[PDB]
């Protein structure tokens, strides 16, 4: 595996090593730092751009907290700060950027957005989030699963929610690991046609299952675990209601995890509203949440790292 | 004494002995590293969550460059960039911070939040100035008073604005030291009588007095030091008028330095307007405002360093 | 020469010998750190105050990942989130600055506001772009240009655009570098008669040229280097049509470079919009736009590390 110098904006473009490696390094990171308490600064006098056009906790914290904590500076930039809409064209900032910074991460509306600042900018660009993928997101829910269950293969994973960037991500990687996919989106709402193609081809190449379906306990049904977002979020659009009318009967409850597979867990991104998970399953014992949000920040030191520098991970490779 | 892992909300949960430490810790550090030009990175490795729901320049500059002075990584967070009102609910943020930065300050509008976050948060929670409390500012008085008196047993602090925070952090800390109080406010203006009540009982414990009045010049006789703060601030509240109605007369002047102590100094907590104190007192020799102002920088140090490390000063201990 | 403690306002407070010492320790710092790879420390255990009023992506960036790079911690401040307005006095932010920071960059409105805190600060303030001057981008353009021409004495630099700040730092220092200077600017759009005084003071004793017209052409004859900068920039006034009126013939085109020297290049200070200058000339092999905009990192590195260490460049002088 060889990922210095390459973008990051969807795992779609990462082979199941490929990502694997990036796994294996997070707990590499975290084996060191959070439990030996060593002091690495392997992206020291390095330096990221980190351009948030909508608001973030997590994805903020883990990047900026884990690029300073291995010796960089992280630089935080919205868009009321810095010059990007009508300001500057994205080919300037882009080629200003890679000048002054040695990665940049960046939270946007449009993955084209993503794909220009790849194409202009000269050095690594990690996605922050966009409205068509997430795929940090998933490298920290794939480690905090495999640190649950010590592997990944054969897992069944559970999406009940609106067929968007986190189930897109999912689909673009959940088979390159041997785990199967079981989505339940309501009519109207299903995952992006191209993207669902593309995970019908990764699941035949890896022998898994994908199953796209209407119905939340179909998705739950044997499944290991129980994976959801919001839903409503219609932000505060008045005439919503569809939003709420179209996704009811896709609270995640008790019931859902009944259908489950014995050893279920539960997995969000967050942040999380009461319509898409009770307050029973997202603070259960199974519920993986804070586990989740917390490998964030060393999945993406894991990122920096395999993008920045050639340091090999000195822990065992992780079982998948 | 044993400090770390505690949270400061207030003053309050702490004895004169461990209010005397971070002073202690503060002094040393200021001579250490401001005297003899010593780097100490005591906290490389570590992060603050910084949650700043109101406007800083004192609390942030101090606490930003403090945190970085000692090696760790100060993160600035606003509520319009994170997601903190009805956007993601305070336990989750409050375990979402525990599991990225090893302590939070935050200056909030309600005490309540800060109790919330203390209680979910299993990482130490700084009062950055609470609608209720100031603690931090106050560490930063009284190492700038004991500078100034080369001790402070038995010096009387006369208050007059406003019954705030900031006298409610003096009225849970003042007797602990040795030291009387004398404070003026407004008739419906008083100090909170939770407070009053339990500053009363540290007045007796200790042998000092404590008297509230709604005269500037009684709360000023025989005092060593002045000390107000904004009061007519309404912000810009069209109707206020009252706050300037039941405030005018409480305008530290020279006539209110003239009934003072011989010795007399002056504080005030900034930013400052013409309305608590004219130009004359506090711009006077004996008005200690900017060397305070220092001084939160020191004592924001110290209270990071006593509550995520096992360091010792070094220095020989201040005479309190 | 002798920098330590000085403030950087204006270039016409700096001799030509004092700029070319920051161009030499820009450049020796470039060498070591991007072309060496070597980690300097230099600014470690310090702390900048960077106040921002407007927008900026290179200045914010360049000052940023610079001041980190050295080992500092950069500390951006904005009017959202400090007290700087009605808020509280400016003399006072400037002495609070000047006890927690070690330095402040300022980008302002008004050079008033730059002067008070320079004046009241007892730490070195630095100009982050004002109405009047903006002398930190001069000195990213004279390195550009060096490195590309590898020398300065006898170039013929062209303006075209506005009489406004960029124009202004140029006709403060070109001269004493042995440059000559051809401006051209729409009549009522002419520099400010008192720095076009003060640059036909130093063109006189230098002994170059100092050329002021309205005829874009003129301006560009016989000029070595086409610079331009957004003028049209009313931001959005519905009445401005004049600024596009007044500076209709003011885009600089081929038609511009057909006129100048043989060996002629390109700068914009950016950010660039289409009306000043055409893409053909701006992405032109002869534009040194992006060159000159990662200088902008370098210069202002060795700004703040000779107004605050004793560093001594070990490269050679560089031939101006």
């Amino acid at each position: 595996v060889q990922l210095k110098g390459r973008d990051l904006l969807t795992l779609k473009n990462f082979t199941g090593e490929e990502i694997k490696y990036m796994l294996w390094l997070s707990a590499d990171l975290k084996f060191r730092i959070k439990q030996k308490g060593e002091y690495l600064p392997l992206l020291q006098g390095k330096s990221l751009g980190m351009i948030f056009e909508k608001r973030s906790t997590r994805t903020r914290l883990s990047t900026e907290t884990g690029f300073a904590l291995l010796g960089g500076h992280p630089c935080f930039l919205t868009t009321q700060d810095i010059h990007l809409g009508v300001n500057e064209s994205l080919t300037d900032t882009a080629r200003v950027l890679s000048s002054m910074a040695d990665a940049v991460l960046a939270r946007v509306y449009k993955q084209s957005d993503l794909d220009t600042l790849a194409k202009e900018a000269s050095i690594p660009i990690i996605n922050g989030l966009s409205d068509l993928y997430h795929p940090i997101q998933i490298l920290a829910d794939y480690l905090t699963l495999q640190e649950h269950y010590s592997s990944l293969k054969g897992l069944t994973l559970s999406w009940i929610g609106d067929g968007n960037n986190i189930l897109h991500s999912i689909m673009m990687s959940a088979a390159k690991f041997g785990m199967h996919l079981q989505a339940a989106t309501p009519k109207g709402y299903e995952p992006d046609a191209s993207v669902t193609k593309l995970a019908e081809q990764y699941a035949k190449e890896n022998g898994t299952k994908l199953l796209l379906t209407n119905d939340p306990l179909e998705a739950a049904h044997g499944g290991n675990v129980l994976i959801t977002d919001t839903w409503i979020s219609m932000g505060r659009e008045e005439e919503k209601k569809k939003r709420l009318q179209a996704f009811q009967g896709y609270q995640v409850t008790m019931k859902t995890a009944k259908v489950a597979a014995s050893d279920w867990t539960f997995l969000h991104c967050l942040p999380r509203k009461p319509e898409e998970v009770d307050d029973e399953v997202f603070y259960s014992p199974r519920s993986l949440v804070f586990p989740e949000a917390e490998n964030r920040k060393w999945t993406i030191m894991a990122v920096m790292v395999s993008l920045l520098t050639d340091y090999s991970p000195q822990l065992q490779k992780p079982k998948f």
